[PDB]
């Protein structure tokens, strides 16, 4: 019964089952079969523990969530007004001043 009564001794658990089983996940090696048992006290660091207490005013009343987003960038611009603009931009004539159309005019003010 030695590698029951020894676990049993330098663990502190008293299950008997327990001590098989750490046994047997040791495949064996009573040593490691401790390490395995003492977990309880090597797992640290612990899992998510979350240092926070509960706020004693809680704001927020309705426990209804509802997060509903505002994003909806439906412009929807069609092709047609925008290649018509481009269209009137793109024939924009070679006029640079106002109507420079009648450069070299000839008034005929016969005075």
């Amino acid at each position: 019964q030695m590698l029951l009564n020894q676990l049993r001794e330098i663990t502190g658990i008293q299950d008997p089952s327990f001590l098989h089983e750490a046994l047997k996940a040791s495949n064996g090696d009573i040593t490691q079969a401790v390490s395995l048992l003492t977990d309880e006290r090597v797992k640290e660091p612990s899992q998510d523990t979350v240092a926070t207490e509960p706020s004693e005013v809680e704001g927020s009343a309705a426990n209804k969530e509802v997060l509903a987003k505002v994003i909806d960038l439906t412009h929807d611009n069609k092709d047609d007004l925008q290649a018509a603009i481009a269209l009137s931009l793109l024939e924009s004539p070679k006029i640079q001043a106002d109507g420079r159309d009648l450069n070299r005019m000839h008034e005929a003010t016969s005075a």
